[PDB]
């Protein structure tokens, strides 16, 4: 009711104000839209509290947020690259996950809670890294295609891991059987989506008893997510594949703009509500600060070697650009933390740590990647 | 959760299918988007049931639906007319309200429930009537401006009535004092909005600590609705005035399209959920059919004289065009019925009647108004 209408108004308003601040600070994405949630949240103001309704508008936020990403993914542009991206993607999953789990047990975690920190480090922000390259306008360059190409695959792998970890979360001590079934269910469904998505362009929706091409995209997006839930996979990342289907007809039917108008509404709520859950005790906690800073460096170095050994193919100057470029975590890492806390496998202390590092990784991207792209362009300006 | 994601998917899907059907039947608006709700609803299929979440997504639907209308209202175009529209608007409120209340007591209603049927007959669909004139492309003609101009004012008056009726609904036997306060609160707030809205064009949002002109429109829209609720006025119609503010800067900042992309998402849910609440007993009820058909004719004739005596100024040929043009009820009439049922002042039998006539009035508009506009154009083609 009007209880929540108010609450939403304070969420949107605070997010707008915090957004104007951070764009003026030249820190593009997924920072102020959280701290705005902290601000308007219980911890500081308390104009908004977490209700079941505002928890759902946070789901649609994450759903539409990854639906937008799945809509902007071209499977022509990626295939010309991804062989070298799939080398980075596998390293992108492998290196930081161990960094989370191994280091996690040393901070006194259990079996399950340790896996969640790893999965939180597995993810990569595909949204923020693209934003950085857009202003530079350098994205057309190949070393940018690898980073984004890997980031797409990596986020899909971050789902399957998270899905398995949650399968072990729901039911403890789960045998490898239920795990292996998710891996098969995931791979086939994705491959079927990829397979179907390639067959979409040849099939216009005109025969479908549909009232308009926008409506069908939505109805398909929510349906693809709901079906993913019935299979026992995260609905958030079940919509991303529903957008891969429509990514080829993206321009033809005029989708990208309106679907972004919806997403630009709901996506703020998701990032705020994640900030709402943060605590005063959580922020500035003596052990969290140390281990939070440490695990952050573990995340970077893991990505450096992962973005080097995997990107080693193209060049030295390029390999470094990929190592730093895969640094940001952002959206999915929150969908991990957000998922883990609600299942009850994530402690308030852990949630602080995850929200601590994602902030500092996103802070690190423009302060680092920006001069490197310049230096790579210089070396290529000589040898061309 | 995935319970509702599913439910939403069946709502959107059914609405899309029912929309393709009705557009093919040449019955433009707010018919299949309800019966789709009946279809997927308990009464027939039962894939969707009414939860608290899907009741809220029905509110945002009605909110964004009237926010869209308030955004498309120009206060330059209206002022050149409205003197003759305000003659129709007052008749538009006066005639059918008595038709509801007087006739209502004869069907065995009480004091309060009788007022709701009247208020349900007070409203006019501004959305459907505009749609009809768009295809004909005749809307630029003046006799179309009166109908729409009156329809805008009428819907604002339909709010204040409904607000008073609800004030008497919440607390029984309410003294004229609390009623008179709402009338003052309503008139001033609207006049202030109208006053402010005229002062908006001179003031671009550029100085506001805002991240983007879309975000501010939303945050303002929800805020204007939430503030309306705290005053004890329907939030649904508190957003309409928040869009009047932005109606002058409508084109400048590129709002109309994206805000319609959101509304084209949420607005279906509102019309479906209204259909969901309908009953098998409600549909095809022996007394409902009679009184439902009767009160429908009472609604038309009330609008005929109201759209004649008020529109009598321009011409005979035009006066008839207005009488029929004000026939459709649509959106707000549901917001009445929907409001009345939840407060508990509306019986299942009454809800049937209101949803019965709005269907038959909307059905009546194209089957009637269409040839009349032609005949008015012919008489004007001779005398020009």
């Amino acid at each position: 009711g009007a209880e929540h209408l108010l609450e939403i108004f304070y969420l949107l308003l605070a997010a707008q104000v915090m957004a104007f601040i951070f764009k003026r600070l030249n820190q593009p994405c997924v920072i102020g839209e959280v701290l705005a949630g902290v601000l308007v949240g219980p911890a500081l103001l308390g104009l908004v509290h977490e209700g079941e309704i505002l928890e759902f508008l946070a789901e649609l936020g994450a759903v539409f947020l990854l639906f937008m990403v799945g809509l902007e993914t071209r499977l022509k542009d990626i295939l010309a690259v991804g062989k070298e991206a799939f080398l980075v993607a596998v390293l992108g999953v492998a290196l930081p996950f161990l960094g989370g789990y191994l280091y996690g047990l040393e901070i006194g975690f259990e079996t399950l809670p340790a896996l969640f920190l790893g999965t939180a480090l597995v993810a990569t922000s595909v949204g923020c890294t693209a934003r950085v390259l857009q202003e530079l306008g350098v994205l057309s360059r190949p070393y940018s295609r690898i980073i984004l190409g890997a980031a797409v695959i990596d986020d899909v792998l971050g789902l399957i891991v998270l899905a398995v970890v949650n399968g072990v979360a729901e039911t403890g001590q789960v045998e490898v059987g239920a795990i292996t079934r998710l891996i098969v269910l995931s791979v086939v469904f994705v491959g079927l989506a990829v397979f179907l998505s390639t067959l979409i362009a040849r099939l216009p929706l005109e025969r479908l008893p549909v009232g308009s091409p926008l409506g069908f995209a939505l109805a398909l997006g929510v349906g693809m997510a709901a079906l993913a839930a019935s299979i026992g996979l995260a609905p958030i990342v079940g919509a991303f594949l529903g957008g891969m289907l429509l990514s080829e007809v993206r321009e033809k039917y005029r989708l990208e703009e309106p679907i972004f108008a919806i997403e630009s509404f709901l996506a703020p709520i998701f990032f705020a509500m994640v900030g709402v859950r943060l605590e005063l005790s959580a922020l500035a906690s003596p052990v969290v600060l140390v281990a939070g800073t440490v695990v952050t460096v573990i995340a970077i170095l893991g990505k450096v070697l992962g973005g080097f050994l995997g990107a080693l193919t193209q060049g030295v100057r390029s390999a470094l650009t990929v190592g730093v470029g895969m640094a940001p975590r952002g959206e999915v890492g929150l969908i991990v933390a957000a998922l883990g806390l609600k299942a009850g496998a994530v402690n308030e202390e852990e949630y602080a740590i995850v929200l601590f590092m994602v902030v500092f990784t996103t802070l690190f991207a423009p302060f680092a990647l920006k001069p490197l792209i310049a230096w790579t362009e210089r070396e290529r300006a000589a040898k061309e």
